[PDB]
């Protein structure tokens, strides 16, 4: 009746000191194989949890009687092995296409849904990438599968997207014309692909003209840079205004 | 007792040195079937991780002895690989009805759940599709056929929709008379299907018409900078002015 | 011990060469059953990744040896395409409550969950629909039974929303008259229902009536714009000023 | 060794052709058991799709050959079936529920978890219900009993919640006096409840007075638009002024 | 060959026969039972689908021949009503929670997860509570544990959080000795707890002091009401001025 | 044939009515072992509803005649048991760890995932907390360790973070003078830990000076506030102004 | 028929019994093993649920006869024992790879997906960290290595990222030249890397230009308050004027 179950616990005492001694010979093959004063710890508890795993297999072995008590409730307790090492594992099937089939490699500016950043490497559980400013990143390769692993330095060929927001009383010709010569005068904008300057939309203070730029991938930012400052000082030049956020205010006084 | 636990924790001592000898003969045999300098490793991290799953299942053989101890417990790993392969083949099952049941193909301008660009290619398990500004994405497909594919090429004729938002104070027929003469001389506008010129709310700071213009899939942006550029220079010559956000300030002199 | 690895690794590549074998006979077939040059080579990486599996799971069941080794790792794999074909075949499930139960059918302008259009076509894994505005959208049929399958065109009549913003100091009978006056004026107007014009609430910079007006789901964006045509003409002809966001500025000069 | 991969295959060619007769004779019991243009196509690829996956597992059955090589793959496919008939089917055992615990009837105004509207039907899969402004809504019954249903036409009496912005400078006993005074002299305010007139935050731009109403449920609305309307004149006759956003500028001239 | 499917699809046919016999049957035994018009409907619907599963559990133990054929699909149709009533019956062990370990009974106004109202009665599958303006809710458990639910009405005593904004101009020792003087003459605040008036931030346009007072939780609405307009009434009899929102206008004449 | 069927449903009318009588049985227990009005009804349909579970199983043991017809839908309905009760057992084995290997026990100021406030209770199903507001929270367990756990009374020093916007025209000297002489003044700041007055962004209206101050976290808002209240006070006498949000006006008179 | 499920009732009454003496029993061994005044009630509570589990299948083992009533509902609670430990123990299996594959350790200041902290300890089963302001963070390990892990202090090197609004009529060369005098005067900022200084966009009241530095990781926030204190000390000195938000009022005088 109970007899099982007090010398199912007399077994789980001795599990618990056997326990001890086994978390104390896996330090020391630990310090034998490879030495790491932290991981051992951790080590020892998880050879610790699987040993009372074991010891509660063979309790539940002594205890139920019927026919696969034992059996049921140890695919049990490793269907819970299973569901926990489902998104701890999934990554490292996602780690086998991300490399076979692989989208990037160690040097591409990427931008793994989300943040973005230079891959350092693609390791087996994750990818260290150093991001614009510095911050070393790592991502579980089950998210890099999971959303867009949007490339950049994979096209070596990108596009710049300005807007120029200037004043509603500006002639479009003059604007657009001046805009032309300034994406013509550079040479390091590709002249063979699309070169759109033209008027987007009206917005509530302003109108801006989009001016669609493409380039090399290398010298995309310098582009977009240059080019700017070239707006800027070309439109001072020729009197063309840059608008601050207009607003047509009715008096009333009472 | 413990001398089964003791002899499989050598066997995994064996598994571990045997773990070594495969993954040399992995790399071996990938350097003789197709040379590639970083995903010999790895491959070879990937059967060393199998070989130690299999020691694993053979040292739990030993340990364990009732009835079906390795059975539930091999079931139960291979359990959280199916549970790994969920996600990661879910990816292929969708790359087939994306292209035996196929929505797009590599060349139709597509948006799929967010991100918008041309497909360059549907692969097995990603789509490698450029966006309009170069940023090559490449998207699982598990992803995709779970949010909606927006195709846009599919249908030749699309549709522009123009907000042109002008005062209180411009006359309501001379604002509908230049907006349809507008849409009238514009020869890339389909003049068989819906042309509606009429006004659609009363906002706050101005009163704004919708043009719902017709047109080819391929002049659509063309269209819509024309129209929109024909717009505020018609707009600009024929008086309606373009309000600024207005505001009824009611003084206080205190 | 590893004899049965070597000779299971052996049958891989067999199993190799086998694929591209029949990966070319299942081209040859396909050229024999009907002509297309791009899915030809991903139906062979389907069956090359098949025979593959077989080879994998022949390759375990020659190494290992206890009981069951082949049949639970068989069992997982399978639980892996299971999985796998979850969302990939729910879809199909889906379509078929999508007709036989039909909530649309193909030409009510609905929609699914957000974007919204008219259904070209109900096919049996997704539902392409023409959006109003030319963009061919398909979408998933196991999203389409996950959230509201908001029709328009079921029911033949429908309501218009107004909502009129007037000055505070504008006199309420004046505002309710002449818009019962213009909403009794218009016959598109159905005469027998709910025709309600009050006042709905008291905004910041202006009181604003809600006109509720129904009408035929055919003429409903026709009236919607009419009606406010006639309310601008009305409201600019009645001396009922239309507000900007008011303000009330108090002086201090230091 | 390949000869059943061959067999197998040759099997599915017949299978093929066989789905091609019994899709037409289904297609034949369609029109001889009721009559519908279009599902007969989908019971058509639907049985299709049903004789093709015997024709796999007949297929499978013949190649593997070691004890349950059918068995655990067609309990697979199986299991892909039932995750399938998830969501299909949790909608079905929900309608249980929604009728034989029912929280709504077909009648009451009802709010489903974000849209709202009377219920025109509850069927085995849906809930038609037509929204307030003519949009009939069908919803799955697995999202009616995922989220809250706040029925509104269950309890006959319901409370409005006025918040009447009023100037600073006001008299607070004026302006409870004026406002007890028009909840008091409407009738169809229920005066027996709670009727709270008082002075509830002080915002930006005004203090505001919550007026909480209770009233029957089907004289809601009309309570709520006459009280606000007689609030509005008592306001403009008493002197008791609607403020306008205040601002206070201090200037500053360079 | 196919002798068995024919047969089978012969035995729907009776099994479709017979569940229009047994829906008629259970609607016979329903109007016996307990009268209630449209659930006898779903009812027989809900035995219908029943009866043909059974015909097609016997179709495929028909049709399927080799070892565990119907055995296999028949766990794996039964493992779709076992996830179907996954969240169907996850609500009855969450109600059986709810009461035996109450965190809440039918009288306290409480708030579950978002929404909140007094309860009105914790059924099996939902709680019926009345909202604050006579919105019934229903909530279905399985949301209630998941969520917090944030009771009011089991601690008996509540704090209110007064924030008034008062001008940077105004001395603070005043504006402090006025608002302990305000919460030191109402006597339904606790004295003997946190009664803490201090500079709490310094905003854009002001200073806001908090007032935390501490009180009854039936009478917390009517001291934050009262002692509002006590506040109200004593800054605008102490010259302590309010403020609208500043802006420091800095002019330029062009 | 149908026999099995009448007979198995004339059982459940037996298991219905049984289930009347063990619901009285277990009411007349309930009142035997502990009284409680209103469990005992939930406690009898939960007997009520288990009857009928074996009153089903038991007829579809007598309708099913193959082979393990009774045992799939047996282990079937028991898996909808298990899926039930995953949500509400995850909660005991998260209550588990709470204490087992605690991060917080009844008496710390903690914030559990969102709402925060001192724990009163840690119990099996739910952490009864104490919100700093009076509203006891309960919160499931299941949530806790699926969250940040962040406590705030385990570390006996905390940091303020003031900022003070002061005006551009203010000598910055001045303000880190006077801000460093009104954190070192005061005693309860901790002297040896980070004491940082330096300017932190120049915002749009005004720059903005960070005082990080570290103090014990007992006195902590004692410490913002008085520190507060002393740089008001300071500021003030020092006739460093404090800005009101600013604005550049440029004219332009019609 | 009914005698096993009084006779199960009997055998639950007993269960009880035991299990107030077993919890007596547990509370012994407790105190007898490691002193813990509260966590022995918990303890005794859960051998308390566990022994009326015991006894629940031994009721259904006494009332069940069939062939499998007692294995199919065993291994479902036990189904349900699994998932309740999917997320509890899943956060084991995470903090396994948090250390063996370990991408932070403690006393890196690092970013758990939100919110952001030096880690203090990597338990094995959360992560206890010391956030920037003293508030002691646990972290669940299912939650670390589902979002990113964003590290900083792993690179030794990081970039800080000014931006500098200044007016429209500011020379260019003259902020761009104070600009980077100003980031080569300052030591402390890498010489070696990238230092852009370059106008980023025209904003709508001001231009800004970005100031890309890069320094050590430890001075960061030391370079950027001393670098942006000596921008505003220069630029107030070189008299560039910083913007106040612009706007162009329009007069109206009715």
């Amino acid at each position: 009746y109970a007899v099982n179950i007090v010398a199912a616990l007399a077994i789980i005492i001795v599990g618990l000191i056997i326990a001890r001694m086994i978390s104390n010979a896996v330090n020391r093959l630990m310090i034998s194989r490879k030495i790491d004063a932290t991981v051992a710890d951790f080590l020892s508890a998880l050879v610790r949890y699987g040993i009372i795993a074991f010891t509660l297999i063979a309790a539940l072995g002594r205890v139920g009687v019927q026919t696969a008590s034992v059996i049921a409730v140890l695919g049990a307790a490793g269907l819970a092995v299973g569901l926990a090492l489902q998104g701890s594992l999934s990554n490292l099937a996602a780690g086998v296409l991300l490399v076979m089939f692989r989208p990037f490699r160690a040097g591409e500016y990427v931008d793994l849904g989300g943040v973005a950043g230079t891959v350092l490497s693609v390791q087996i559980f994750s990818t260290t990438m150093r991001t614009a400013d510095g911050k070393i990143i790592v991502i579980p390769n089950g998210k890099i599968i999971a959303g867009n692993i949007i490339n950049f330095s994979r096209e070596p060929v990108r596009r710049n997207e300005f807007i120029i927001g200037v004043a509603y009383d500006s002639d479009i010709d003059q604007v657009k014309q001046i805009l032309t010569n300034i994406i013509q005068s550079e040479d390091r904008i590709l002249k063979d692909r699309e070169m759109t300057v033209r008027l987007n939309e009206l917005g509530a203070s302003s109108i801006n003209f989009v001016v669609r730029v493409w380039s090399n991938s290398g010298d995309l930012q310098n582009v977009y840079w240059d080019v700017l400052e070239r707006i800027k000082r070309e439109f001072d030049a020729a009197g063309i205004s840059f608008p601050y956020p207009q607003m047509d205010v009715n008096f009333k006084r009472v």
